[PDB]
């Protein structure tokens, strides 16, 4: 996150960190059992670590999953970051209370000028490479659908949205991956991509969840 805010710990309780021996990418837990991320933080030997703040210091509130199985949406195009969408499952259900609390899906796609929440553990640098330890958080709205595809010709899908700022300063980076975007308590967005961080007229790029919140239901109801 660039040009944000220290969150505070366990503020942001629907928050994971995805670790193979790191943190490498983000995710939002769901329900007790299935976390929703980016296809392309795909990889085998997820730990998925829930209650989480400082990622590199054991603070309390703590839980250690593994994954049993990671489901790529069918028509992920890495080429393309068409259906950027990952379901993972974890091994036990997580213990769900205040500090670590599952985020609802949408019942409707939201709107440009909403304001969402940002977070993640990715560079806070737009010019440089500094990684922070604890979670950082970052307000921004959605952009209208023409302002996206302006900055992005010919790369903005039905499944991807912008948010963030077009004079630049405040944005999602690198890190933050797989991370949510939440608006009005549901989950609407995943960190996808972008062109650098934080650069004018190049704002963040997230996954459309709520095109694929019947793929996510139909999904965990047979996993
Ligand atoms: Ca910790």
């Amino acid at each position: 996150i660039v040009g944000g805010y220290t969150c505070g710990a366990n503020t942001v309780p629907y928050q994971v960190s995805l670790n193979s021996g790191y943190h490498f990418c983000g995710g939002s837990l769901i329900n007790s059992q299935w976390v929703v991320s980016a296809a392309h933080c795909y990889k085998s030997g997820i730990q998925v670590r829930l209650g989480e703040d400082n990622i590199n210091v054991v603070e309390g509130n703590e839980q250690f999953i593994s994954a049993s199985k990671s489901i790529v949406h069918p028509s992920y195009n890495s080429n393309t970051l068409n259906n950027d969408i990952m379901l993972i499952k974890l091994k036990s259900a997580a213990s769900l209370n205040s500090r670590v609390a599952s985020i609802s899906l949408p019942t409707s796609c939201a709107s440009a000028g909403t304001q969402c929440l940002i977070s993640g553990w990715g560079n806070t640098k737009s010019s440089g490479t500094s990684y922070p330890d604890v979670l950082k958080c970052l307000k921004a709205p959605i952009l209208s659908d023409s302002s996206c595809k302006s900055a992005y010709p010919g790369q903005i899908t039905s499944n991807m949205f912008c948010a963030g700022y077009l004079e630049g300063g405040k944005d999602s980076c690198q890190g933050d991956s797989g991370g949510p975007v939440v608006c009005s308590g549901k989950l609407q967005g995943i960190v996808s991509w972008g062109s650098g961080c934080a650069q004018k007229n190049k704002p963040g790029v997230y996954t459309k969840v709520c095109n694929y919140v019947s793929w996510i239901k139909q999904t965990i109801a047979s996993n």
